[PDB]
RNA sequence: CCGACCCGUCUUGAAACACGGACCAAGGAGUCUAACACGUGCGCGAGUCGGGGGCUCGCACGAAAGCCGCCGUGGCGCAAUGAAGGUGAAGGCCGGCGCGCUCGCCGGCCGAGGUGGGAUCCCGAGGCCUCUCCAGUCCGCCGAGGGCGCACCACCGGCCCGUCUCGCCCGCCGCGCCGGGGAGGUGGAGCACGAGCGCACGUGUUAGGACCCGAAAGAUGGUGAACUAUGCCUGGGCAGGGCGAAGCCAGAGGAAACUCUGGUGGAGGUCCGUAGCGGUCCUGACGUGCAAAUCGGUCGUCCGACCUGGGUAUAGGGGCGAAAGACUAAUCGAACCAUCUAGUAGCUGGUUCCCUCCGAAGUUUCCCUCAGGAUAGCUGGCGCUCUCGCAGACCCGAGCCACGCAGUUUUAUCCGGUAAAGCGAAUGAUUAGAGGUCUUGGGGCCGAAACGAUCUCAACCUAUUCUCAAACUUUAAAUGGGUAAGAAGCCCGGCUCGCUGGCGUGGAGCCGGGCGUGGAAUGCGAGUGCCUAGUGGGCCACUUUUGGUAAGCAGAACUGGCGCUGCGGGAUGAACCGAACGCCGGGUUAAGGCGCCCGAUGCCGACGCUCAUCAGACCCCAGAAAAGGUGUUGGUUGAUAUAGACAGCAGGACGGUGGCCAUGGAAGUCGGAAUCCGCUAAGGAGUGUGUAACAACUCACCUGCCGAAUCAACUAGCCCUGAAAAUGGAU
RNA sequence: CUACGCCGCGACGAGUAGGAGGGCCGCUGCGGUGAGCCUUGAAGCCUAGGGCGCGGGCCCGGGUGGAGCCGCCGCAGGUGCAGAUCUUGGUGGUAGUAGCAAAUAUUCAAACGAGAACUUUGAAGGCCGAAGUGGAGAAGGGUUCCAUGUGAACAGCAGUUGA
RNA sequence: CGGCGGGUGUUGACGCGAUGUGAUUUCUGCCCAGUGCUCUGAAUGUCAAAGUGAAGAAAUUCAAUGAAGCGCGGGUAAACGGCGGGAGUAACUAUGACUCUCUUAAGGUAGCCAAAUGCCUCGUCAUCUAAUUAGUGACGCGCAUGAAGGAUGAACGAGAUUCCCACUGUCCCUACCUACUAUCCAGCGAAACCACAGCCAAGGGAACGGGCUUGGCGGAAUCAGCGGGGAAAGAAGACCCUG
RNA sequence: CAGGUGGGGAGUUUGACUGGGGCGGUACACCUGUCAAACGGUAACGCAGGUGUCCUAAGGCGAGCUCAGGGAGGACAGAAACCUCCCGUGGAGCAGAAGGGCAAAAGCUCGCUUGAUCUUGAUUUUCAGUACGAAUACAGACCGUGAAAGCGGGGCCUCACGAUCCUUCUGACCUUUUGGGUUUUAAGCAGGAGGUGUCAGAAAAGUUACCACAGGGAUAACUGGCUUGUGGCGGCCAAGCGUUCAUAGCGACGUCGCUUUUUGAUCCUUCGAUGUCGGCUCUUCCUAUCAUUGUGAAGCAGAAUUCACCAAGCGUUGGAUUGUUCACCCACUAAUAGGGAACGUGAGCUGGGUUUAGACCGUCGUGAGACAGGUUAGUUUUACCCUACUGAUGAUGUGUUGUUGCCAUGGUAAUCCUGCUCAGUACGAGAGGAACCGCAGGUUCAGACAUUUGGUGUAUGUGCUUGGCUGAGGAGCCAAUGGGGCGAAGCUACCAUCUGUGGGAUUAUGACUGAACGCCUCUAAGUCAGAAUCCCGCCCAGGCGGAACGAUACGGCAGCGCCGCGGAG
RNA sequence: GUCUACGGCCAUACCACCCUGAACGCGCCCGAUCUCGUCUGAUCUCGGAAGCUAAGCAGGGUCGGGCCUGGUUAGUACUUGGAUGGGAGACCGCCUGGGAAUACCGGGUGCUGUAGGCUU
């Protein structure tokens, strides 16, 4: 009739048998969920970032 | 000799007083079809596939195989998106004019962009050679650095369809309520130089009998009244007695009315009681029977609603019922037969060869969910992407030493409100005095009179005081949780922006360049995908912990274990202690032991404690408390004593005063208070016994004998009392 | 050096539910193959016989048997049993046991016969006691009726008797 | 199922059909609010299809009209059923003849009772006995009696109960006898049941062992009994829960 | 065809959780504090509570103020009316439960308003990282307020809510409406609403004792097990009672235990079944002893009684009522103690009760039906197996066989009362009133026995007798023992009769001597007495235990014993 | 050495009382025509400059309260991990590491940024 009602026993031993993985960090997070505004104009300078080519490679030169 | 409980099964737990199993042989349970998904093998490959048809002596095989190609119709793939109308996946650079106006017409090129990683490949300064050198003949190896970068991953752009917002243009045989564009967000199972198709095999899920066996039921169509129930037809049957209804006859008594008496008669759902029919009690017999309802005795009725044969009629949700849900062929709260039907089952039972490797869960969320599923977790299988190097034919390295990871520490840096602590800190609770001056405090001895007064109790205030809190708190641990400890870092410049803006402003992005002592310890090779079974009843122990008197109770947290696990020890035992396991030999241990059972103390083991006429004897654990002991052993504190202890024996133990008041006597001793002095060595105006009260004993106080240590109160070891249960018994 | 082979070094080995691999484990049938085996003896069965394998299992000897069978490479299954109050068949212990006890009752002699408690005849003693244990029918049975013969089985002992 | 089909019905209210109660005797009280049943529509509320009118191009929409039924209103309790409270009130208290009220409608009349109906209860009182949770009689604010069923009343009953006489082996308190068994023999010859089996104490254990541990111990093969055990057999518990 | 009626009939349903289920409750969807063990998470029908609303302002801005309370003043005015000053860290208020938060605030009073509006995404919370709900940060419009910075897309924060399908409304000079076109209609796209509270969301009343099936020891009713609140029985302290005096006998306030003979709590075993109350019968066990034996104490003069010790050997009864266990009464008694053994005991019985099916009453229910309410009637099956036990043969071994024996071991048995005498004695003022020895008998029990008395009697012994039968007499028989009187033997009855037993070590206890502790002391060493107990005797059986003794195989080849170390094996 | 305006941290800054304040300043102060608000020119708003440090403000003082920071409390309480340690239990001791809080006793009583004044 009645039964066990809850327990995390055995569960710390589940979780470690495959390890607990952090998250996988890597270069170049995603941009989403960034304000929309400021987005928006990063798209823009960087459609624009082509202009002053010739500047750039001049100075670096 | 040692070890050894009976297997299977469900279960937290089986040797179980849990179920199945007397024995043996043969049979006996995940199959086939279809549809999916993924993996693997094969062929072809932007294609692929003839499976339906046809052609080929119509045929032993051959119902096969072969071929078709204007039989590829068609299926699947090659294009998506929208409800739909419909629409429908190529960008980049280099130039001139419009204003190179976030830009329109073209040119000329290349043909899916870029960043960071990226196996492999390429170049490569410099190194390696011999009998030797100044000077080159040819190829092999190592090699810092640099380059092109597969697949794949992360990110940023771009393109197609839907849908919003904004805004300016363009096109025309239809100038329109027409058509087409652009920019910025956002929705899509998309594009971004295809990967599919067919066949085979495996696994998983599913529909089908669906691993095998199993309901109570439901439906369709038939067979039964030989038993019974009832109506009808036509037959048969029921000793002997008792009571004595109406009708009738006679006699008697009566003034009459009429009454009485004796016969006769033979009624009755009448009585006793055969046969018949039934079936009360023995709760008799029997109860694997004589019998799937019988037998013995005892019983009910026995002229009637009586018993009975045969013939008939009523048939299943129907009949029939003097009614019990009774009876309807040993079947009735819905007969029997066949079929639908291998009905369904979240439930029970079973489920067939060996070895090897890996190896669980009883938890999360949802469910008319609680004996079940889905879902995540735990598992297995298949891989794939990388990292370290592999070394020298034998021999022989010639600061600096892998991508990355972690149930760990360290170094910094945060987080917290438990334990503890606190209440002369807040909020609540709570004890006691003290000091104060006001009051709707009671009031308060003589004050109405100005309580002339000021004594007391309250409340209040002040400074203290005792005790507290899961749902209080100033303070505040231990254990714990997060982050960081570099090349994705640091530092220099430069470019872009429609965002931001006093500003060469801020911020973000991008492009070059330089920095390597690789910026704690320790250990370890990592990353990533697909498919997926079983499980989803748990239980136990230390510690924390809630409810409960408690529980081998119920409920949580942490870790470990049992389940799933054998082995050594605990005699015995799922969980305790040690330790985890291939088959063996030698050595040594753990926990635990070493009188004998029973391996080992058969040591000239050490020091103590302890006697029990219920001794004691080892985690869990299998039994005990308060309170006692002049049993004994230690210890603590105090006290006395050669100015003579303690204990024994022997002396004294006096006056006021028979102290005050209680009285009926209380004289030291029934009592209410007081609590002295003189003689002293000592004497209490009294320790108890005692008396009516006295008296008499005796103490507390001194003295004599005795000559050396003694007394008291505690305390905690072992032992004893406390300590009573049922078959005879358990270190 | 059967490269699906051979060799070397190191570490490791518990296991239910469950997953996977290997099987020169086993059964049946099909395509190949063994110039396979076999009446000078196949399958099957039995065996204090000899062995191999961790194991599933397998090979060989002896006996019996009397006509078919197996290895290897592939293919395909109605392919492996201790259980299911399993299905069918057979067999034990129980066990020479329970039992052959309702309705009073048999005995003597003889015959036949291998054989007599049970048959038949005779003599006794009893019972049913005319609402019968008597004599005849209906339903139902279907040859049980009647003679002769047999002594297998049946008549829960026997039988010379019998439905 | 169906036919102007069929049963009652070869019938006709002294008859068919449907109910309740249950001979005789004696009574059968109050309640029509509820639920039923039934009766008249009295304008009258609601109320389908069809039909009618309007709008519309039509589909369609709207409106008017209003069958039965329900609703409204009467009757009905030998229809189902129900028959409680509260306030005041008599010259001892106490009760309430009397007067009012509330829920609905009426408040349990005559009778009967610890009854086969009464919990408390083994009620209280009388009787019966030495002793009575029994019996009878009586009382009655009766948990929760009661009138087509109440209260009686002869006869009857394989109905339930109590007492008395007689009678007895029911008992004190058992014994003996008979028949058939059982028993033994000749013949014949099953079945149930069966993991393996079968001596105990304690321990631990699924918390009551035949097996295990520690002890006690253990001597072929059997016969007649016996009913302590085998948590004996018989049946997949019928109680309880779940599906 | 339409409407009404329609359990006459059909089909179906009649939630879940749950210290069994039902009744109760909602722990079923949510929120606050605690539990919770200082990150987060964490359970029980855990604790204290709340929710299914309310608000055009209680939403949004802005401005200005300060709240609760207290002190001191002021006509009525007082503890509370209003006015003034001062103190006032919030001790108030913020809609509600609680917690957090808040002072020129988030509170109060005003002014203006509608950001409680139109949109796309992202994120947080529960989480599977699904949804709903709620929430956070932005972005694009359109606005409100303010001088402005700003703030606002509901309420200071933590809760206040809802899928598919369907319906309804709103929006796009939107799409489709099937050969084309126009117009109604219908379908669609996007967003609100109508709701599922069992709150991830079926459309749902009972009863069954006439019942059924698949199961469940996952789950109750009876045993057992853990526990011991409750029940029962004890202990410690001693305020008091006891004329006096705590403790002869008691024991308040407290407090510590034991028992499993009560009742609970739990749910570990059993649901392919462990027969469930009581009585009857019978055995054994416990002691927490009612009586009896031996004792100690007293508020013990005697008698009677009370308390305690060793102690379970022995006994603990006959009846009325009731099914009863209990209960109560009558009567006897030495006493009429309490318990266990699967609440011992159903293949031992009985079946009164509970607890099937029939039926009546009362109450409840519309009804079927229900009722730890009453009443009546209601099938009690099997042993032949194994063991246990009771008896009965046997078996092992001593060469065979017999007689006579011993005793290991096991069992074990006696009990209680009355009368006389002691003795009208001790004691007592008196009334009353014992005991030891001895004697005579009983009760219960045991073991026998049959002379006597009684019972039986099928000696089928002998008379009598009924009905029938053999022709009658005589003699008999049949009637399941025809009936009846008397009856031998045998069996048998407290229904007759006989018999029933000694010692030892000791317990409790009282003592001796005697230290410890120059005293005392039953104790420490050493001694004594001592009992229904214990052990043995007497009595019953006689070991896989012995002893002594006897006889030990032919009238025929036939066996055996002793002697020999005699031999070969 | 100070002040003013705006501040940062937000008591070492707060609170109670007393003393001192030169120069600027900050204030008190005067008035209501205009701006603007009131029951009230008290507040708010505006226009001023006779007087004053009386107050605010600043500095200082108090065996001051509080606050801040140390000591003590105390290696105490509590606690991680361990044992076949003790005890009938309740609980306690030890090993291994960590480690508080009152009461009581000391010291301290705002630091500072920007801009602008005064102080011989
Ligand atoms: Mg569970
Ligand atoms: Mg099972
Ligand atoms: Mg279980
Ligand atoms: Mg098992
Ligand atoms: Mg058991
Ligand atoms: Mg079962
Ligand atoms: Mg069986
Ligand atoms: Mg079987
Ligand atoms: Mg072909
Ligand atoms: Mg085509
Ligand atoms: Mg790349
Ligand atoms: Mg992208
Ligand atoms: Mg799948
Ligand atoms: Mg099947
Ligand atoms: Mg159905
Ligand atoms: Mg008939
Ligand atoms: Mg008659
Ligand atoms: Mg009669
Ligand atoms: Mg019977
Ligand atoms: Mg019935
Ligand atoms: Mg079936
Ligand atoms: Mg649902
Ligand atoms: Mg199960
Ligand atoms: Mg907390
Ligand atoms: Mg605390
Ligand atoms: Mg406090
Ligand atoms: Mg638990
Ligand atoms: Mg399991
Ligand atoms: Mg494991
Ligand atoms: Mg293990
Ligand atoms: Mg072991
Ligand atoms: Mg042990
Ligand atoms: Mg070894
Ligand atoms: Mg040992
Ligand atoms: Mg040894
Ligand atoms: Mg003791
Ligand atoms: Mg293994
Ligand atoms: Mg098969
Ligand atoms: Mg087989
Ligand atoms: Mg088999
Ligand atoms: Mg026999
Ligand atoms: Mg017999
Ligand atoms: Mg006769
Ligand atoms: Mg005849
Ligand atoms: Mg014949
Ligand atoms: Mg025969
Ligand atoms: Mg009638
Ligand atoms: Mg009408
Ligand atoms: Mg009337
Ligand atoms: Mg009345
Ligand atoms: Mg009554
Ligand atoms: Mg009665
Ligand atoms: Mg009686
Ligand atoms: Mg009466
Ligand atoms: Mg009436
Ligand atoms: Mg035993
Ligand atoms: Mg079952
Ligand atoms: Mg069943
Ligand atoms: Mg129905
Ligand atoms: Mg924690
Ligand atoms: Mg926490
Ligand atoms: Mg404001
Ligand atoms: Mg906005
Ligand atoms: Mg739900
Ligand atoms: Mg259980
Ligand atoms: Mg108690
Ligand atoms: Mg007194
Ligand atoms: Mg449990
Ligand atoms: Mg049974
Ligand atoms: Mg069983
Ligand atoms: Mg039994
Ligand atoms: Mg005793
Ligand atoms: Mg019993
Ligand atoms: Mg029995
Ligand atoms: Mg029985
Ligand atoms: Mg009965
Ligand atoms: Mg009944
Ligand atoms: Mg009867
Ligand atoms: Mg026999
Ligand atoms: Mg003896
Ligand atoms: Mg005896
Ligand atoms: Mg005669
Ligand atoms: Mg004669
Ligand atoms: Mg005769
Ligand atoms: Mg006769
Ligand atoms: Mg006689
Ligand atoms: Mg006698
Ligand atoms: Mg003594
Ligand atoms: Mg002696
Ligand atoms: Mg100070
Ligand atoms: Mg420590």
């Amino acid at each position: 009739a009645k039964s066990k009602n809850h327990t995390t026993h055995n569960q710390s031993r589940k979780w470690h048998r495959n390890g607990i993985k952090k998250p996988r960090s890597q270069r170049y997070e995603s941009l989403k969920g960034v304000d929309p505004k400021f987005l928006r104009n990063m798209r823009f300078a960087k459609k624009h970032n082509k202009k002053g080519l010739k500047k750039m490679q001049a100075n670096n030169a």
